[PDB]
């Protein structure tokens, strides 16, 4: 009954060689991206903004406010964002899923586009929280589209971004509070989990819904890895646990371990260091 031979990373590993392991998606938080620099969340965000003196903290991601005074989240975005968007060991192990033929999706709560950096395209991605790879103007009669580039440059230089055509705001394509989730979450979430043979769970504690749902999408029969700070979500423990299995740490050395056993892991930090000095070059 068990696909897996013990509920171990060993197991997981010895699993993933099986001919039945073709097809696996990987959902990802922000515990992916933290050894990136990338924030996020009690990480103390809403408790520092007294100096853009908003109705309530939590307005400065809120959409209706947003479109009324850009300007607190735009410089906010402007502090907080990282001098190099660097992938982490986590995002090039999924790279090395995609490489093989393993990647069905990557489900992502980030918006940070290291997936993309680290080579996933947009076929591969669930961007569950939207993604600042991309901007729009908000009038819904034009919607002209801005790269990062063009919106990195308006965030840096303090320039609020105004559209080129129309002088509308132009906004980051990341789900503010009072939006919704893309689309596109929705749609591949109705058959992409019908027949997935593994599961992997990395940096997210399945805290926030509809995504933490995704994971009893999955048949039945599906292992489960969990790659967190802390146990959450699955059945690890009980008498009836029999397919999930956690690695409680940082999300990098847990995917360096499974890498190893894998015999992936000359190939994986050898994509690491290439790829982060390529981009120190740039
Ligand atoms: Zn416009």
């Amino acid at each position: 009954e068990r696909l897996l031979d013990e509920l171990t990373l060993e197991g997981v590993a010895r699993y993933m060689q099986s001919e039945r392991c073709r097809r696996v998606i990987c959902l990802v938080g922000a515990g992916i991206s933290t050894s990136a620099g990338i924030p996020d969340p009690s990480t103390g965000l809403y408790d520092n903004l007294e100096k853009y003196h908003l109705p309530y903290p939590e307005a400065i991601f809120e959409i209706s406010y947003f479109k009324k005074h850009p300007e607190p989240f735009f410089a906010l975005a402007k502090e907080l964002y990282p001098g190099q968007f660097k992938p982490t060991i986590c995002h090039y192990f999924m790279r090395l899923l995609k490489d093989k033929g393993l990647l069905l999706r990557c489900y992502t709560q980030n918006i940070d586009t290291l997936e993309r950096i680290a080579g996933l395209e947009q076929e591969d991605l669930v961007e569950a929280h939207g993604t600042f790879y991309t901007s729009h103007c908000v009038s819904a009669s034009c919607r002209h589209e801005y790269p990062l580039s063009w919106m990195k440059e308006k965030i840096f230089s303090e320039v609020t971004p105004k559209c080129e055509d129309c002088q509308s705001l132009v906004k980051p394509d990341i789900v503010f509070f009072g939006e919704s989730l893309p689309a596109r979450f929705f749609s591949c979430m109705q058959s992409d989990f019908l027949k997935v043979d593994l599961l992997l769970v990395m940096g997210t504690s399945l805290q926030v819904q509809p995504f933490a749902s995704l994971i009893s999408k999955a048949p039945l029969s599906t292992p489960r890895l969990l790659i967190n700070k802390e146990k959450a979500g699955m059945d690890f423990d009980s008498k009836k646990a029999y397919r999930d299995v956690a690695w409680l740490g940082e999300c990098d050395q847990g995917c360096l371990a499974l890498a190893e056993l894998l015999g992936w892991k000359k190939e994986l930090e050898d994509l690491v260091r290439r790829e982060h000095a390529s981009i120190d070059a740039q």
